[PDB]
């Protein structure tokens, strides 16, 4: 990641960027498996096998709670959402095509955000 990305404390400004590109993740058809938290009773070993699980509404509190201090710490939870996914479904699972959309999307959004946080 370029050096703003890791060094510069976030704003206020940016928190309303932050806040725009969640909403336009949580908006997304193929976001519907990260809105919540995985439910345990739909996959009986998840919890036992992903040590730290993510999903978008809990980014949505920890952004309202200015949780994040640095760009790569919200990119950070963000990915975990992904790569997570991946590593538990199989490549053909609904769940991991799901994911491989909305990353791409993400990164879309997240390069916008970097575009623009200089004006
Ligand atoms: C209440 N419920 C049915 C909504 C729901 C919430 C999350 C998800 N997402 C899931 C599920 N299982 N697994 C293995 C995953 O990796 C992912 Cl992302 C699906 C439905």
């Amino acid at each position: 990641e370029d050096a703003m990305t890791v060094l510069t404390p976030l704003t206020e400004k940016d928190y309303e960027g932050l806040k725009r590109v969640l909403r336009s993740l949580q908006a997304h058809k193929m976001a519907w498996p990260f809105l919540e938290p995985v439910d345990p009773n739909d996959a009986p070993d998840y919890y036992g096998v992903i040590k730290e699980p993510m999903d978008l509404a809990t980014m949505e509190e920890r952004v309202q709670r200015r949780y994040y201090e640095k760009l790569t710490e919200f990119v950070a939870d963000m990915t975990k959402i992904f790569d997570n996914c991946r590593y538990y479904n199989p490549s053909d699972s609904p769940f991991y095509q799901c994911a491989e959309v909305l990353e791409s999307f993400f990164v879309q959004k997240l390069k916008g955000f970097k575009a623009s946080r200089s004006h």
